[PDB]
């Protein structure tokens, strides 16, 4: 079996695009070579070495992927939240510094080393849940130096821990205080300085925008995308979360990897996404914490065949929950997804959302060897039972990482 590492007797939920549901197969032997799945052979065709690990029929799935997080940040909005729960009017909270700006001030003030130290434990929670690839965004700096410093912390995390990290420049998350009366000059700084400096330093894998009434207009959004294109950077966007400005269609035209939130996505946007092969990313935890009532158009997205990814949206003000599995559970409960859709949402579709559809998310020969051996019987459990370590083996790039 011409490869150096082999797992015997694994029951694979391949999650192959061409196989129904979970793509579950009879017991197999999984061999890896040079960080890639080198062979998948039915145990019945075999009858070890000795360093060949026998999983004794335990379930194996591709590593989990959560394609939309803001897990890098400093400060705490817990007290602000408490003031709100107590009845203190939002206006009062705001004038004293509450809101996203609060996170921005804390993050700007925090040193690169501090942000790294603050992010370590957050990533560790995802790791033990089975997350092998995580996407992390900037957007809490709102200055060239602070945006790039966040991207660097993200790069550091990937080097320091056994996990793949995709970085996303999200400088247009909000208009910084210094540009309050000049929203349009902030856009130019992004296009002519921040994106360029980020690209030159190889710090951004993609560019993202918060297209919203309390964010950036469709026009301002188009500006960024144009700049990202010039430096050969992939794009994506935060859209239709609170309102529909037509951002989803625009993103689709630019060949956006994906569009996130989608609470207010319309029929035309859906057609666009389906045609351009854009991934629709559902962020149920944010929907929950914000007590939103307008549900994303899941039914229409399904009818149109638009793949839906599921992610945690870990962030200080909107989704303070560091768990991808909780998000899967909420996608099912709040959005009506099936456990199988949720699973595909954190593997196959999440991979595509990050432009890694050819390298991750499925147990196919030739793709990266990122998989997990669980102690639970069926993959449906991954969306059901939450908060319990259940990994027996976590392999990234062909290597055991659990120890
Ligand atoms: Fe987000």
């Amino acid at each position: 079996l011409n490869c150096e590492r082999v797992w015997l007797n694994v029951t694979p939920a391949t999650l192959r695009s061409d196989l129904a549901d979970y793509g579950l197969l009879e017991p197999h032997a999984l061999g890896v070579h040079e960080g890639r799945i080198h062979a998948l052979v039915p145990m019945q065709d075999l009858k070890y070495p000795a360093h060949w690990q026998d999983m004794k029929g335990k379930l194996v799935t591709p590593g989990l992927i959560d394609c939309h997080t803001h897990l890098i940040f400093a400060g705490s909005r817990a007290e602000e939240f408490e003031l709100r729960q107590k009845g203190v009017p939002y206006a009062e909270i705001a004038r004293k510094g509450g809101g996203i700006i609060s996170t921005v001030r804390a993050t700007r003030a925090a040193s690169e080393d501090q942000l790294f130290e603050l992010a370590l434990p957050r990533v560790k929670s995802l790791i033990r849940e089975g997350v092998t690839t995580v996407e992390i965004k900037s957007g809490y700096g709102l200055t060239l130096e602070d945006e790039l410093k966040m991207l660097r912390v993200a790069r550091r995390l990937g080097e320091a821990l056994p996990i793949r990290v995709k970085t996303t420049l999200l400088a247009a998350h909000a208009v910084p205080p210094e540009y309050r009366d000049d929203p349009d000059s902030w856009v130019e700084t992004i296009c002519q300085e921040i994106i360029p400096a980020a690209a030159e330093a190889g710090l951004a894998d993609a560019v993202d925008v918060f297209c919203e009434h309390i964010g950036f207009s469709l026009a301002q959004t188009e500006q960024v995308y144009l700049a990202a294109d010039q430096y050969g950077l992939a794009v994506k966007g935060h859209m239709d979360q609170l309102s529909n400005l037509g951002g989803s269609t625009l993103a689709a035209n630019f060949g956006a990897l994906s569009v996130d939130h989608l609470e207010y996505l319309d029929p035309e946007g859906i057609q666009a996404l389906a045609h351009r092969g854009v991934v629709a990313t559902l962020l149920p935890t944010a929907f929950y914490f914000l007590k939103e009532t307008k549900l994303p158009p899941v039914v229409a997205l399904r009818k149109a065949g638009v793949p839906m990814a599921v992610s945690s949206d870990i962030n200080p003000g909107t989704a303070p929950i560091v768990s991808l599995r909780m998000a899967m559970n909420m996608a099912c409960t709040l959005f009506g997804l099936t456990p199988v859709e949720a699973m595909a949402g954190v593997t196959r579709h999440a991979a595509r959302a990050l432009g890694e559809q050819e390298q991750l998310g499925q147990l196919r020969v030739g793709m990266l060897a990122d998989f997990l051996v669980w102690n639970c019987g069926h993959p449906a459990e991954l969306s059901y039972l939450i908060g319990v370590d259940q990994l027996v083996s976590r392999v990234v790039n062909g290597e055991e990482t659990l120890h």
